[PDB]
This record gives C-alpha cells, sequence and structure tokens, in this order.
C-alpha cells in the first residue's frame, strides 16, 4: 500500500513528570486545511483499495434491494374505528390509517404531506375519550416549540384554531371536554416556569386556566399532567431534570378537590401506571434502584404509605397495562420477558414469547378485548403478535415485510468464562445450516460501559452477513449494565481491563467452540466500543483478522480535553486525577499502546470528518499511528465519512473489506 504521508511534529506532553511525545497532535484540529487535505487524500487511498474488491458492487447491491420495506403498528380502538400507523418502507414519516366495521382501511393522517420537505413533523397524539376529537401536536425543524391541532374525527376537518406555545408536552383529555396541556408561558417574557393549563373545547387558548406551577411552591423545569383511564384522577408531575420528580394527585371526581401530595420531594421517579377505584399503582425507584410496583389510595398518597404490589427483584422493572392486567417486562441475560398480573398482585401467567429478544407493547384500554405486542432480535425482524390475555394464548398478527424468512436464521445464547471466571453472556446468530468446523468468517461485537445493555435488535445489515454465511455474535461484557450497578462499574476507571479480557475471552470461546478461527474472525464496536476495538488490537494483534473501530475513543490521555470528553469522564477517569489513574489509562490507550514493528490486524477505522460526540482526532491520530508503526502485510485504512444511500455504502464496504481480508477471492461457499 501506498499511505499518504503523515507529518511528525514535535508536541510531547507532560504527565505527573512523565513526558509523551504526540507526533500527531496536529491532527487533533480537524477543520484545518492541512487536517482537511490528509483526510482527502487518506479517501482516496481507502477508496482504492476498495475498488480492487471483486464482489463490492454485488454486496451492495443485495444491501441496497433489502434496506427499505413495508412496516405496520399495532392495531388500536377510538370511537367505532380501529387506527394504526404504517409506513410504505419510503416515508420519512409514518401514517395513521383507520377502518371500520366492514370496509377497506384508509388513510387518516399523513405527516408526510404537512409540508414540502416534510418537515413538520407529528410528535403526541390524543383522542377524546368517544374517540370522536383527535388532538395532535406538531413540531418543526428542531424547534422544541409545538402547536396543538384539533380535528373532528367524522368529518377530517380542523375544530378550532390551533393551540400555541406548547413545549415539552403531554397532552390528557378530561373525558370528552378539553385536555390539559403545558407550557411555559400564559396562554393570553419567556421563563423556565412550566405550568400545566387545561383547555376546554368551545373557548378560546387565551382562556385556558392554569392547573398548576404559577406560584412559587409549584414552580418547576418540567411539569406533566395525566388523567386515568376512568376520568377520576389527575396527576401532575413536576421535575427539574431528568432524575427524580415530584409527583401530585388531584381527585376529579370531587368538586374542588385539592393537591394531594403522592411524593414531595425529588429524591426518586414515580409515576402513574393506574388506579382501581381510590387505589393508585405507581412504578418507582424510591428505595429500589430496580423498580417496583406499589399502590397507595389517592386519599392519604405520601411515601410512608406505599405499599409493594410487585416488590423489587435483581432485574430492572418495566410495567404496562392493558385489558385488565398488568404486565412486568424484566431484562433477564438481556434479553425480554413479560409475566401477567392481575391487579390484585396476584401472578398469572409468564408470556410465552416467541424466543430470546426485544419486545414491545402489552399497552391497551381496560376493555381492549386483545393486546397486541412486538418482538425481535438478531435473527428475526419486527413482528407482531396477538395475545388473548385470558387464556394466554398467542399468534402471530404481522408478518415482517423484512425480505428474510426468519426460519431460515437461528440465535442461540451461550455463557463463557471471562479471565476471573465471571460467566459472561454471548448471543450468537447466523443461517440455520451452519457446521461447527471453525471456518465461519465471524463480525464479534461488543460496547462495554456506561450501564449500556446491549439487548437484541434486528437490523437489515446484520441480516446481509448471515446471508454471506457469517456469524454475528454479541457479548454482554462488564461495564455495561446488563446486571445493575456491579456489573457497571466493574468496568469504569482502574476496572476497565475487566471488560477486555470479557471480549478476548470471547474470542477465544468462539474459537474453542467450533465456530470460527483466528483468520476468519472480526471484531467491531463503536465509541466506547470503538475503545473496546483499540485496545483489545493493541493488546492482542494475533487474535484476530480484521478490526473495525468505529468513531472510537482512543487517545485516552487526552480525550477528556476535547469538546463533549467531560461526559465520559465517570466512567473513565482521567489522566488529571492522579498518577495511578494517568499509570492505568496509558497502561491501555489505544493510541498509546500501537508500537513500531507488531503486525496489526487489517484494519478500517471509520469517523465522520467533523463529529461533536467524539472528535475525529482520536480516529485520525490512531489511523495515523497504525499506518507508521505497523510492520506486517496487513492494511491499516481509515474511511472517513464527509441518508440510507451513505449507510448502505458504508455496510457494503466493512462487509466487502472484512471479507476480501479474510481471503475470500469470491463470495463465501
Amino acid at each position: 500500500l501506498h499511505y499518504p504521508v503523515t507529518r511528525q511534529g514535535e508536541q510531547v506532553d507532560h504527565y505527573f513528570g512523565q513526558a509523551v511525545a504526540d507526533p500527531y497532535r496536529w491532527l487533533e484540529d480537524d477543520r484545518s486545511p492541512e487536517t482537511e487535505a490528509w483526510v482527502k487524500a487518506q479517501n482516496a487511498v481507502t477508496q482504492d483499495y476498495l475498488a480492487q474488491i471483486p464482489y463490492r458492487a454485488a454486496i451492495k447491491e443485495k444491501l441496497a434491494a433489502s434496506w427499505n420495506y413495508a412496516k405496520e403498528g399495532a392495531p388500536f380502538r377510538e370511537g367505532r374505528y380501529h387506527y394504526f400507523f404504517k409506513n410504505d418502507g419510503l416515508q420519512n414519516q409514518n401514517v395513521l390509517w383507520r377502518q371500520q366495521e366492514g370496509k377497506p382501511a384508509e388513510v387518516f393522517l399523513d405527516p408526510n404531506t404537512l409540508s414540502p420537505d416534510g418537515t413538520t413533523a407529528l410528535d403526541q397524539l390524543s383522542f377524546s375519550r368517544d374517540g370522536r376529537i383527535l388532538a395532535y401536536s406538531l413540531s418543526l425543524a428542531g424547534s422544541d416549540w409545538r402547536e396543538i391541532h384539533l380535528m373532528d374525527v367524522e368529518s377530517k376537518q380542523p375544530l378550532e384554531t390551533p393551540l400555541k406555545d406548547v413545549k415539552f408536552s403531554g397532552i390528557s383529555w378530561l373525558g370528552n371536554e378539553g385536555f390539559f396541556y403545558s407550557s411555559y408561558d400564559k396562554p393570553d417574557a419567556r421563563t423556565d416556569q412550566h405550568k400545566v393549563y387545561f383547555h376546554r373545547l368551545g373557548t378560546a387558548q387565551e382562556d385556558d386556566r392554569l392547573v398548576f406551577g404559577a406560584i412559587p411552591a409549584q414552580h418547576h423545569r418540567y411539569v406533566g399532567a395525566t388523567v386515568t383511564e376512568d376520568d377520576r384522577f389527575l396527576l401532575i408531575s413536576a421535575a427539574n431534570s431528568t432524575s427524580g420528580n415530584r409527583l401530585y394527585v388531584k381527585d376529579l371526581s370531587q368538586e374542588n378537590a385539592p393537591l394531594l401530595t403522592v411524593q414531595g420531594d425529588l429524591d426518586a421517579d414515580v409515576s402513574l401506571v393506574d388506579n382501581k377505584g381510590s387505589t393508585l399503582y405507581l412504578l418507582t425507584n424510591r428505595d429500589a434502584p430496580n423498580r417496583r410496583l406499589v399502590t397507595v389510595d389517592a386519599a392519604n398518597p405520601g411515601p410512608a404509605h406505599w405499599r409493594d404490589l410487585i416488590p423489587e427483584r435483581q432485574q430492572v422493572l418495566t410495567v404496562h397495562s392493558g385489558s385488565g392486567y398488568l404486565f412486568a417486562e424484566y431484562m433477564v441475560d438481556a434479553t425480554a420477558r413479560v409475566e401477567q398480573f392481575d391487579y390484585e398482585g396476584k401472578r398469572v401467567r409468564e408470556v410465552a414469547l416467541p424466543g430470546l429478544g426485544s419486545v414491545s407493547g402489552f399497552n391497551g384500554k381496560h376493555d381492549d378485548p386483545a393486546l397486541y405486542f412486538g418482538f425481535e432480535n438478531y435473527a428475526q425482524p419486527p413482528t407482531l403478535y396477538r395475545f388473548e390475555p385470558k387464556s394466554g394464548a398467542i399468534s402471530l398478527y404481522r408478518a415482517s415485510a423484512a425480505p428474510f424468512k426468519p426460519e431460515d436464521y437461528v440465535s442461540e445464547q451461550r455463557f463463557y468464562q471471562s479471565k476471573d471466571g465471571t460467566r459472561v453472556p454471548l448471543i450468537i446468530s447466523y443461517r440455520k445450516g451452519l457446521k461447527l468446523d471453525g471456518s465461519n468468517p465471524t463480525i464479534l461485537y461488543g460496547y462495554g460501559g456506561f450501564d449500556v445493555s446491549l439487548t437484541p435488535s434486528f437490523s437489515v445489515s446484520v441480516a446481509n452477513w448471515l446471508d454471506l454465511g457469517g456469524v454475528y455474535a454479541v457479548a454482554n461484557l462488564r461495564g455495561g449494565g446488563e446486571y445493575g450497578q456491579a456489573w457497571h462499574l466493574a468496568g469504569t476507571q482502574q476496572n476497565k481491563q475487566n471488560v477486555f479480557d470479557d471480549f478476548i475471552a470471547a474470542a477465544e470461546y468462539l474459537k474453542a467452540e467450533g465456530y470460527t478461527r483466528t483468520d476468519r474472525l472480526a471484531i467491531r464496536g463503536g465509541s466506547n466500543g470503538g475503545l473496546l476495538v483499540g485496545a483489545v488490537m493493541t493488546q492482542r494483534p494475533d487474535l484476530m483478522r480484521v478490526a473495525l473501530p468505529a468513531v472510537g475513543v482512543l487517545d485516552m490521555l487526552r480525550y477528556h480535553t476535547f469538546t463533549a470528553g467531560t461526559g465520559w469522564a465517570y466512567d473513565y477517569g482521567t489522566s488529571a486525577d492522579s498518577e495511578a489513574m494517568f499509570d492505568y489509562l496509558k497502561g491501555y490507550s489505544p493510541l498509546h499502546n500501537v508500537r513500531p514493528g507488531v503486525s496489526y490486524p487489517s484494519t478500517m477505522v471509520t469517523t465522520a470528518d467533523h463529529d461533536d460526540r467524539v472528535v475525529p482526532a482520536h480516529s485520525f491520530k490512531f489511523a495515523a499511528t497504525l499506518q507508521a508503526d505497523n510492520a506486517g502485510p496487513h492494511p491499516q485504512l481509515i474511511r472517513i465519512e464527509t441518508p440510507v444511500a451513505k449507510l448502505i455504502e458504508q455496510s457494503a464496504d466493512i462487509y466487502a473489506f472484512t471479507l476480501y481480508e479474510m481471503g475470500y477471492r469470491e463470495l463465501p461457499r
């Protein structure tokens, strides 16, 4: 290869008396003319290399033809119609369709047609209790401001002039009288005092009644209002940030009832699930990190009176309700489990999900005859199922339109042992009919940090890899959130090496189990995941054939001084914290661990040319260093992105490069 020249400067940094040379310091300025010229030169070399791959065009063609496909959401009843969202695969915004008694479905509301480039988007939507009036909020380009439109459902015409100055607001109806919404400014100078207002249908917005937030004792940056399904209770949440909220309740069945305090401090998150009679069902993390579902009477709702209905477990709880049942959703070993409970807290059954993956749904009204839920995983595209609450019977409602036969793919979950004996989850997916003969082209992916949990999700790009004979393995490394705070912290600061060891052990396991072998293995990750790849490839360049670090944090001694670098500090620590933190960071920092004379695997570093999340500086200096130091015959390339078309192109280049570096002269067979 003919890499562009990368100038080496004389910058030298000092940490606790230790000097560290930074020859590519100038590449940290991604907008300088010199750096922009280098970016152009590097892309020219990468593109010329990729242009030599025989099957790149074929791979791109398959990706392009399978990328867009129609999608459909679950149907929901409002009045005498059933509504459901749909997207033809090309539309930028989902379309709301409607279908009655015995007629064909019709388009009801198409947000795309609301503007030229369709930069007017549909945000919140809420039907009056009788389903005859629809209130919906619309946004602009970026603007957080909203307008709430009111439509007569039967005629599809505007009922009143739209409400203006709405922001960070829900829409919740009180019967068919009107609805509650939030705004920083009186109807008729701006402040950060969010208020709840009630708009009564048939009146002007200027006459909307203030419900909460105006007096000093109610001043909060964010307030929300929800009316229970039976129109009995108004619940007002009030908060200053995403952490913790106060909550108040008002009994609408009583005349001029006062607000009672459900939670008067910001020490925990608490939200309304539903009510049964005067009993409130609340989901909270108060004294319960993994959350619990409690009940309390609305007449004396304080925390001291909350009683557990569904106690906190070792797994984080999410609650849904519908058809007179409560559904407790848990993430068990990174995948979904759903339990059906009655409102008295008695477990009815564990829902028989279609396998291990991710779910959505189980939301319905009290009287819904059936509930719908979505399911997907690495091997199965989004599919809708119908659930009969009484019997627990499940039936396929809508198969995916994605051009992939689900029965042709399989996914299994394994558990392997890391260096220190820790058991780690590993989900492996591939086309049915694979042989554990160690020859399968495999991509091992991981993240490992910031309490992020890697849960299964369908991706057209990954499905294309599987169709090529590839294996896709995802490891739930420490540092993530798969098993609570301990799993996370065990992958932070001076414990970061645990994450890398976990990933290294994942690669060894896949080989030992017969899935793949060194020259058929590629490792991939993005951001904290780019760091993962960069660290593992510099510690064990012998472990894999291909390395794919995307938008990685790679200079661990200076990441905190760059744009947005401070946010990564809780997990990593900085070179300025102490000499011990400095020494630990320098011990694994990918940039500082690349060594002259080492033979590195084939590498394709990827990054955009300008990025305020993870500055390009990381990838630029890392690629320059690999090109300067690599002694072996494998190419060290960087692909700098300067749209589905672009996503398709990126996936094609990566898979083409990966197969080509594995020695394939034609597509796998």
